[PDB]
């Protein structure tokens, strides 16, 4: 099954090489199942655990970002 649980907050960027394969598969779907995510841990080089991570940190940033408000930053 996927799971993936993280206590307090961290600042952790990715590599080039692992988003290519990630922001890719994001497009398809935010919670990618085993089998698409045992493709792009070959790219993400990282476990069901950390790329599950990702997504649920990413997902959630493009959800927030874009605010109302009129911020002309990344994204």
């Amino acid at each position: 099954g996927s799971s993936g649980s993280s206590g307090p907050t961290k600042y952790k960027e990715r590599a080039p090489e692992q988003l290519r394969a990630l922001e890719s598969s994001f497009a398809q779907n935010p919670l990618p199942l085993d089998e698409e995510l045992d493709r792009l841990r070959s790219e993400t080089k990282m476990t069901r655990r950390e790329i599950d991570s990702w997504f649920s940190e990413r997902r959630k940033k493009v959800n927030a970002e874009e605010t109302k408000k009129s911020g002309p930053s990344s994204g």
